[PDB]
DNA sequence: ATCGGCCGCGCA
DNA sequence: TTGCGCGAAGCCGA
């Protein structure tokens, strides 16, 4: 492995005990430098490697869609550990409490966990390592480039970052070795349980039967590849002329699959790399994929109020600040953004798309975010209506790429100035005449007339 | 260090 | 739609 990936979180004198893998960002058996390591590390300690999952109760904030893609991929999972000889445990309750619990009623020699920038694993590794005494490794087993080696600081925008992260490429994109099973050694319930608590929350149409479309994506670790596959057969040769377009399904799709870590984004990278197709559609997807999703881990891992207004660059929140007066063309409650009740047909269009198939479009996500803005009384309302709506409803909420995405919409983060406006100052703008000139629009709003 | 280099709208 | 130069605007980094 290149040790770069790992990172000792606490430091002390290693039991006899098995590895113990704390499985949380990265749901997946193969493609994996944190369940890798594990395994390493449990190999020359002859001792077993196990993991461990905890499920908190943060599902009651979001719905029934993220439940079960979660909790189905997680199925999958447990037997494909399982033909490993790696037993896979699950812990109800909090990481804090649980894990240190776990780690001492299993005698654990050495911990492991995979990386996440968002506040609350900070949080929870901090309280499980103030109760423990084995070490404390971390693995960054999300980004080709480990977070804390492509940069030290904050990026202020892509093409700052774009060098730093390309000179360490050759080094970082890797073939991934094959998980050597181990030599020595309840889901269902927490399933159909959490959905009965989830079930008064669904969001039906008007009569019973469910707003949600399961069917668009299987969840899963076989799922996700043939995703993939699918993709670089299909839709990689037309996605640098075609991902702007709303009505061609040519964007790759696998964002439900790598929030969960139901896919390496270093296998698809490196199996973009090898495809052969128009170089502009590899050299658009690779820096989707690798520039702005690693950017995303960097701006929340280096500015830890990134869900609100203060992680703005000074120049946006000056500007918004002077049109706080200003007065609004509409203003819409949070309850009237999420059922699509603007004066937009396009608008509520793409939150028909997003409340229906649990993904919205990657050009549409922009303009439904600015329209927020636009529209609500108060740059901070904006925030919290785009925040709750992007985690409650979207597939791949609860991300980075979902923090420094409303960030790039509402405020300028990894953005640029442009000409000042009212309401919005001198933050991007969109038009419901610009995208007329880049696709049907008339053809978008026509798919989603499900508002009954 | 000094300066290039990151949507909307007219027009053909 | 389909591409281009232009516009408003602030700041990094070489
Ligand atoms: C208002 C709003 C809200 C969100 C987001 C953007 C905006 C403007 N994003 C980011 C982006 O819009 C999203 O990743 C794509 O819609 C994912 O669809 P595909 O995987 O099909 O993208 P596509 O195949 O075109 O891109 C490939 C990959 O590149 C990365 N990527 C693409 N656009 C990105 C962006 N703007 N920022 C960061 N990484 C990007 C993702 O890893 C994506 O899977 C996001 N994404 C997400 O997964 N969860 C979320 O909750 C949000 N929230």
């Amino acid at each position: 492995m290149n040790p770069k990936r790992i990172r000792a979180l606490k430091s002390g004198k290693q039991g006899d005990g098995p590895v113990v893998y704390w499985m949380s960002r990265d749901q997946r058996a193969e493609d994996n430098w944190a369940l890798l390591f594990s395994r390493a590390i449990a190999k020359e300690a002859n001792v077993p490697v196990v993991v461990v999952f905890c499920l908190t109760d943060e599902f009651l904030e979001a719905g029934i869609r993220q439940y079960e893609f979660m909790l189905k991929g997680l199925q999958e999972l447990e037997v494909s550990l399982s033909r490993k000889k790696i037993p896979s445990f699950f812990l109800r309750g909090d990481p804090g409490e649980k894990i240190s619990r776990f780690v001492k009623d299993y005698n654990a020699g050495t911990l492991v966990t995979d990386f996440s920038p968002l506040r609350i694993k900070n949080q929870w590794i901090e309280k499980v390592i103030s109760g423990i005494s084995i070490p404390f490794f971390e693995v960054d087993a999300h980004n080709v480039v480990p977070c804390w080696e492509a940069s030290q600081k904050h990026e202020y925008a892509a093409h700052t970052f774009r060098p730093k992260l390309y000179a360490l490429l050759p080094e970082f994109l890797e073939e991934f070795p094959e998980l050597e099973p181990n030599s020595v050694t309840t889901l269902s319930d927490v399933l159909e349980t959490g959905v009965k608590a989830l079930l008064p929350e669904r969001a039906l149409l008007k009569n019973k039967d469910p707003l949600f479309e399961p069917w668009h994506f299987e969840p899963g670790e076989k799922a996700a590849k043939k995703v993939m596959e699918s993709f670089i057969a299909d839709r990689l040769d037309s996605y640098g002329a075609l991902r702007n377009d709303p009505t061609k399904n040519m964007l790759s799709n696998l964002s439900p699959y790598l929030h969960f870590g139901q896919i390496s984004s270093q296998r698809v990278v490196l199996e973009v790399e090898k495809a052969e197709s128009n170089p502009g559609s590899k050299k658009a997807f690779l820096d989707e994929i690798l520039i702005w999703k690693e950017i995303s881990d960097n701006f929340c891992y280096y500015n830890p109020g990134y869900d609100g207004f203060e992680s703005f660059p000074s120049w946006a929140k000056e500007s918004l600040n002077a049109h706080r007066n200003d007065v609004r063309s509409h203003i819409y409650t949070l309850e009237e953004f999420e059922a699509g009740k603007t004066h937009d047909p396009l608008w509520n269009a793409s939150q028909m798309e997003l409340l229906s198939t649990g993904k919205m479009h990657g050009y549409m996500r922009m303009y439904w975010a600015k329209k927020i803005l636009e529209w609500s009384e108060s740059p901070e309302k904006a925030l919290e209506i785009a925040i709750c709506l992007n985690d409650r409803y979207e597939l791949d909420g609860r991300d980075p790429n979902g923090y420094a995405g409303i960030a790039w919409s509402i405020g300028g983060v990894h953005d640029r100035a442009w000409g000042e406006r009212e309401v919005t100052g001198k933050i991007r703008y969109m038009s419901y005449e610009g995208c007329k000139r880049k696709f049907d629009v008339k053809l978008y709003i026509e798919k989603y007339s499900a508002l009954d």
